[PDB]
């Protein structure tokens, strides 16, 4: 549950993201894999993908992290309610793609390690505030869906 003034704050923040969609998306997935190897093995056409600067020049990542953070921009934008643009996606995650609720959090923290990293001094105390409640939002309710189907 985010304030108005949170959201704001939240939409503020995800500004910065629609000017380079595809530069945030790359890095954010690359942060990713390479903090948390386990979770490249979940991509079948990423797995051939060695070292950071293979993951650097592949366009199909840059593709897809335009994919992943488009449809997190679309449920942001819902400011939490997110019920339909939700649910298919934590069907897939869990039966499909099987993506433990553990490499969501990994990349909600990715997502704020990116956002310092680009926008040093520009990333302020109260935006992390609320970009991570709305990230915790997010994850919470993807929970849920894994629950009732009884995914692990
Ligand atoms: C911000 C969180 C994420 C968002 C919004 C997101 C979004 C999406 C979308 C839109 C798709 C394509 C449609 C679909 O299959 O449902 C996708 C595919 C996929 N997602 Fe996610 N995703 C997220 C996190 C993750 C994580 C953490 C993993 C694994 C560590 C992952 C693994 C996959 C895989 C394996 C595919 C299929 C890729 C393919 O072979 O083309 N996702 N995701």
């Amino acid at each position: 549950g985010l304030s108005d003034g949170e959201w704001q704050q939240v939409l503020n923040v995800w500004g910065k993201v629609e000017a380079d969609i595809a530069g945030h998306g790359q890095e954010v997935l690359i942060r990713l894999f390479t903090g948390h190897p386990e979770t490249l093995e979940k991509f079948d056409k990423f797995k051939h993908l060695k070292t950071e600067a293979e993951m650097k020049a592949s366009e199909d990542l840059k593709k897809h992290g335009t994919v992943v953070l488009t449809a997190l921009g679309g449920i942001l934008k819902k400011k939490g309610h997110h019920e339909a643009e939700l649910k298919p996606l934590a069907q897939s995650h869990a039966t499909k793609h099987k993506i433990p609720i553990k490499y969501l959090e990994f990349i909600s923290d990715a997502i704020i390690h990116v956002l310092h990293s680009k926008h040093p001094g520009d990333f302020g105390a109260d935006a992390q505030g609320a970009m991570t409640k709305a990230l915790e939002l997010f994850r919470n309710d993807i929970a849920a869906k894994y629950k009732e189907l009884g995914f692990q």
